[PDB]
């Protein structure tokens, strides 16, 4: 039972219909997806858990689809953000799309038969779409009354000076239509993402039902939190990037070594492919050894090799 | 003084900046406009006051633009409407545009040189506009906080069974953008409409300042009411259409004959080109004649010939 195996790692925040999805996974291979927006020229550790979950699903014989947000990255996801995102130029967004497309590739298998990974660009869903087609064919299905109650944007709708553009208010419709398109064109039945994406995923489930009368599912992975409540995934006052030109393999490895004892066994479950039994045995050995814990060393080795391969790991340890 | 003379006839509900507009009108001819949506294959009495005001401005030496809503008729204006409207198909709206254009034409002079009327179709503003272009270049200028506080829609935002689609919520941006386009393409500085259009007009004034840094203006004409408080422009629970195949010249004429004494002298001011002093002298006549009022007769004769021509007036009396 794949959902139960992910639950043992703490990797399931919410599922739209856990029993129906478990029955669907049990029937054999499905196609699933996760989206990644070009907000920078690199993904960071906030993208890593869902990216590794695509690989976990592919290991269980499902077909992962990585969607790069050519269209959505021109709009900006307001979900649980206090302030409007910078509107980037088309030329800048296109350059970041290509960089992010190359970055996701190593995490998935593009050559393993029927469940080979697919990469898609949601620009394909909107590049030929007239404004009037969007507002009518998609917009008619969205209740503004329901949109203003989505937890993801509620904080933006108190004060006008802390408010939201029509631009970012529309984002929910774009990711909603993206699910309907991936279902109709690619046979995708599951979207995963961080818990912040719950409301964008359920809009897609509801819109796919409205447009196509196909039944699809949502599953969210936790936002990564530390026992001490400080922000996860910052190094010397900036993001931990997956790009070694942005965060050196050395700085990446040192980030993992510096993990708190309270966080390290959870982080092994989130960020590595070590079995639950290996992680549980490491916890016990660290508890009943008397020496300083080695969990941090293992985590730094495992994740550094995953993101930067043996070459990056030797560069970090040189 | 034009605004002053319109006020004498009861034809001015609100002006956005009366002093700055009266100054512009005194300098020389301006271009102004009023929009009509293809909600049906005909205009009705709810359209007649805005249309006659377009005519009054032209007679005063200004250049009227009659905009038919080729794009906006595909979306639907929610302003002060209790309920979401039905969508029409593109092929139907196309047909209805051509019918409304033909209905509006006779009211304006397309053959008087400088101040010749223009027929415009807002489809041209959106026909080649991609959804992402709209959301970015127009949508970034709109605060959802300000939009949900517009009087025209705020009462659709209490309960979802009385709610509003993203489609109709978007209408205000399309009309806003229409003003900006007409400003840049034709030098239009004034939009007139029914009092229901105030918020649609002010979004176009604001958007025009943001896009073009030009000051433009709005003037609303009253929604016509009966002194008895009942709905104006309904005969037998239906609309009074300007199309003689929908509302016969006879029924149209009888609608005016059956005008309340408390409405007739006010309606002579709204709907005819008689002097105030002539209408006042007619009021005097009906006051102290002993006989039946002549005013409802004069109103029926004048408005039937204005709307249906001599042929219509002859058909009304048979
Ligand atoms: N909103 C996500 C990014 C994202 C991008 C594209 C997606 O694909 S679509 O086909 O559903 O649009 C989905 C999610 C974030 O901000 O992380
Ligand atoms: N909303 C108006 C109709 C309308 C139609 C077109 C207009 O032109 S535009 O260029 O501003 O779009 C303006 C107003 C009604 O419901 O009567
Ligand atoms: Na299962
Ligand atoms: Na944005
Ligand atoms: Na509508
Ligand atoms: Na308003």
């Amino acid at each position: 039972n794949l959902i139960k195996q992910l639950q043992e790692r703490g990797l399931v925040a919410q599922v739209t219909d856990e029993e129906a999805l478990a029955e669907r996974l049990a029937q054999g291979p499905i196609a699933l997806y996760c989206g990644f927006d070009p907000t920078a020229d690199s993904l960071h550790l906030g993208h890593l858990v869902p990216l590794l979950c695509l690989k976990r699903f592919q290991q269980a014989g499902h077909k992962p689809v990585a969607v790069v947000g050519g269209a959505t990255g021109l709009i900006g996801d307001p979900s649980f953000k206090a302030a409007e995102r910078k509107l980037n130029t088309e030329e800048t967004v296109q350059e970041w799309v290509d960089k992010i497309r190359k970055q996701v590739a190593p995490f998935l298998d593009f050559d393993c038969g029927e469940n080979s990974a697919i990469a898609a660009n949601n620009y394909d869903f909107f590049g030929n779409m007239n404004v009037l087609t969007f507002l009518r064919d998609i917009g008619k299905h969205f209740s503004v009354n329901q949109m203003i109650n989505k937890e993801a944007v509620k904080q933006r709708l108190n004060r006008e000076d802390q408010g939201i553009s029509f631009t970012e208010f529309s984002y929910n419709l774009l990711q909603g239509y993206g699910f309907a398109c991936l279902n109709k064109q690619y046979g995708v039945v599951l979207q995963i993402g961080g818990s912040d994406q719950w409301g964008n995923i359920t809009s897609g489930i509801d819109l796919t039902r409205r447009l196509h009368q196909n039944q699809v599912f949502g599953l969210t992975v936790p936002l990564i939190t530390k026992a001490d409540g400080t922000k996860f995934g910052k190094t010397e006052g900036g993001a931990v990037w997956l790009d070694p030109k942005k965060t050196s393999p050395y700085k990446f490895y040192q980030f993992w070594i510096n993990t708190a004892d309270a966080d390290v066994y959870r982080f092994l479950k989130f960020f590595t492919f070590m079995s639950i039994e290996e992680i549980n045995a490491l916890e016990e050995e660290d508890k009943n050894s008397g020496k300083a814990p080695r969990a941090q060393y293992v985590l730094a080795e495992q994740v550094t090799r995953l993101v930067h391969g043996e070459e990056g790991l030797q560069a970090a340890k040189r």
